[PDB]
């Protein structure tokens, strides 16, 4: 048993490992986009890398929590983690689409997390989340958001050289 | 039209527009402010690299606060911005004073901010200008606080040699 | 009261001073399109990075005119900057038509402000614009047109591929 | 005799050698300046060491003149120089009072001659005095304008502290 836990609700805890369980989903869904991307027939260097790194980046996140919730002295519990929402991934743009989607929901949970965490004058959860979570997710999805503009832009009625040059040009390739 | 918008209320989009405009105003205050020093008649060149140096500093809190609205989808608008309170501004004494109204303005702003942001449940409003701003701003002005005292303890009945003392050994020149 | 001044009227003391209000407007001019192009629904980091660079060129050469003023013994006085002529600033293209509006207008001042030196006989002042602001002008308004007619040739009947290009290919970006 | 004078006319030439006289009288002038602050019984290091890099400054200006000329194909012809027009120079204040004067008189010649330039479309004339010497002298009478501000607010009621204090903290000395 914990001999250290102060200020830190049953409600947080719980909390704490469900948003673990929707990083780990979300890296999870990264993993599953990269892959796609180096799919002989998709290829697509670039935009595997960038979901690639995100898989790692949304493992961290999880990490991080996990480290918390010990911190604090509350007990990690896992959970079954689904798969993907799906099997293979559309053009980059469905894909960014798809990723966006998933960030706004991660931010959402983040925000009601916090709430929660004011709402139970917890201010140590208040500021791990202000300190490592809330920035890193909004300059993610402002970048997400750049890229979903350039990606319409290139679209035209020259959709393949649109996605070929966004990727060689764009996105971070050997 | 913006894809990236979440948690962002159109009050704090707003007001974080007028914060703009009240930074690049003090922008233009301290402009002004650093030029006077410099002219050949008042010649206090300590004086006047402190004021200019605060116009930059002004400047970049704008810039930040501009790249913050962009982070969070909302759209910068800018105003006129009003010329200087003054044209001359007397002693270095009637100078630093000056300053401190302005800043303690600037901050009352960015108090008024974050109980904005804190009523909206903004948490990333709320740490982007805990983070980036209210330490700044208290840290200049307890300098200005302690340059006022000096400067008044220097007044004495030989105002000339405490107002040249004061720049020569507290303030930075060449 | 200045001891210094020589050789420098009345006219040109104001007409600097207009044309410091110039430069500055133009400064704001610029912060607007840079920030307008970092938009998430805009999201062309080469070209906010041009007028971000251009905007503070031309506060430092609003900079620089105040500083010759205190030089010569006129007195700097600041008025109202005017906010810039739109809020959005559509197109690369139509960005970069506004641009050399906007300089070409700044050039005439020069000129004219030169002209007047050369009448009131004041070299040093036709001097310091030779010397400082008009090939610095020349050679950016040749920049802007080359930008330009490149703009232009890649609009073709893909605009969206022609501005990614142009952004991606012209313009420095990380 | 010279074959290579082109568009240099013999009032010009004649003016040049009558500017060469005055920038020597001006370093003559500095010399005794500089010597005088260097009398046991007067003993200001920081204001001697101004004159007499003053001196230098006034010399090396002949000293270009007269290449110039050679340039040119007129003919150097050296007059008389006058002594200084005071044995002894005062206080600090006396003496940055009397340096003004006579930076106003040279930079007078040099409006004169720029003009007598102008008027005989001597273009490489009117360049060389804008190149090497209009700003120079500006800058020169700006710094001078400074110190006697400073000095002056430095009088008071104690004027020996006031000029001890001047010349330990604005000029520069071992
Ligand atoms: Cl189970
Ligand atoms: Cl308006
Ligand atoms: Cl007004
Ligand atoms: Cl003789």
């Amino acid at each position: 048993s914990s001999q250290i836990r102060q200020n830190y609700s049953t409600e947080v805890e719980a909390a704490v490992n469900r948003l673990v369980n929707l990083y780990l989903r979300a890296s999870y869904t990264y993993l599953s986009l990269g892959f796609y991307f180096d799919r002989d027939d998709v290829a697509l260097e670039g935009v595997c890398h960038f979901f690639r790194e995100l898989a790692e980046e949304k493992r961290e996140g999880a990490e991080r929590l996990l480290k918390m919730q010990n911190q604090r002295g509350g007990r990690a519990l896992f959970q079954d983690l689904q798969k993907p929402s799906q099997d293979e991934w559309g053009t980059t743009l469905d894909a960014m689409k798809a990723a966006i989607v998933l960030e706004k929901s991660l931010n959402q949970a983040l925000l009601d997390l916090h709430a929660l965490g004011a709402a139970q004058a917890d201010p140590h959860l208040c500021d791990f989340l202000e300190s490592h979570f809330l920035d890193e997710e909004v300059k993610l999805i402002k970048k997400m958001g750049d890229h979903l503009t350039n990606i319409q832009r290139l679209v035209g009625s020259q959709a393949g050289l649109g996605e070929y040059l966004f990727e060689r040009l764009t996105l971070k390739h050997d």
